[PDB]
């Protein structure tokens, strides 16, 4: 029930400790070669107490860098999304992101992967979806996942299709694996 | 298996984790009879991801108690425990910086009341998997005092593999439960 | 001596930088002739704020050289390396969580190629400041073999206080150059 510890974990954070820890997560994320070499990143929009990811889109699309979300029948696939003044209200469940862009995997540099619970190796518990899970074993290149350490175990249920994510930055460290 | 588990872990704590649970772990620890009597005690110079051993130290010449380390033989399992002075290079020494130097008259087993076993995995019975070459192996079987291991729950098991001439550990220490296996 | 300096710029820097920094010091140690033509390699596990060996020996395995650590002698300062086989649990020896097992097939002098000095302060040429125990000092004393030793910056000093004894190094190698030494 790693699922659930972790509900109660990230329910204890007040805004002010998860906005103060996600900070030193992005500099960790934008000071790795895997950001800065990246000209399209692919990553999926913030919710709840998932990993606030606005500022990621945002700094991506600052440095001139694209960046498509997902839009997952267990097959997903990425598209571009062009930068709009409404990114905010967006985060904000008020408005959707809106194609021919059926952006193939090769075409993307980094992968922020999203996921409730993560293994010292890179697994990950999923969230119910089952995407992340297959499309990895589809993908190549360079994959990471941003996450608090509540977050972090010593051990996650692997499964036979079960495929790590290669780094694993927290708010403490951060952590190399396949 | 068991050492590759407590690896992840002992890797999977936070540094927030460690400082938090050792800390109630050595309170528990200084407030026992068996260490408030205490007038010279055994202890290793920890490292890497093994149960921080500094404060053990530090506390023990704060409380004017004698402290003597580990002094291992490459050749053979034989150990022996040396007498080891107050330094104020404490920290250097538990850097990599430094290796603690009256290397003369060892401390015999009789000489020391209290004695910090440590170990990498622990079963609820007070037996354990250690480090390799098995020095404590046989230093506790010449050993009659009293034997006290720190651990954090993490590295706790329902059974270790015990091979017959094993002696375990009298007391266990954790971030939670305190086992008294007699 | 001074190494107190050492130990506050060694543990005042950025946990992550120092993880670049040694790369770079690795590359360059694998792009050379005296390391790339080495067969067999003496090297010794690191610990906590000695400069990382894990890469250096996961480096060598790779490129299918021989690798042998020291199991030096107490109360004597005779060190003897020794064979080390490709450990699969390497990252568990690291952690200090099992002791690395090699049994006894001593590496004589003479078949060491290139041997990596370890050290905690340095100077341009090539001399150092041991941990203590006065190994080293001892083994390249007799040693006539490439000896090469990493170090951060932090380590350099533009000199140290040598002694009418011991050599010094033949190159070091930080983060930013690599110093032949005459």
């Amino acid at each position: 029930q790693l699922r659930k510890k972790t509900l109660e974990a990230l329910s204890a954070l007040s805004n002010e400790d998860i906005l103060q820890k996600t900070e030193r997560m992005y500099k960790y994320l934008f000071s790795l070669p895997e950001w800065q070499n990246a000209g399209t990143i692919a990553v999926t929009i913030s919710r709840g107490l998932e990993i606030p990811t606005r500022p990621v889109i945002e700094q991506a699309w600052e440095e001139g860098k694209q960046v498509c979300i997902p839009k997952c029948t267990k097959k997903m696939q990425f598209r571009t999304y062009q930068t709009d003044d409404q990114l905010e209200t967006v985060y904000a469940g008020l408005l959707e992101p809106v194609k021919t862009k059926e952006v193939n995997p090769s075409q993307i540099d980094l992968m922020i992967v999203p996921g409730v619970c993560f293994d010292v190796n890179g697994f990950r518990v999923g969230f119910g979806g089952g995407y992340y899970d297959r499309y990895l074993s589809e993908y190549e290149g360079k994959t990471v996942s941003l996450l608090l350490e509540c977050q972090l175990f010593a051990h996650v249920p692997r499964l036979p299709h079960d495929i790590p994510v290669h780094k694993l930055i927290t708010e403490d460290r951060i952590i190399s694996c396949f």
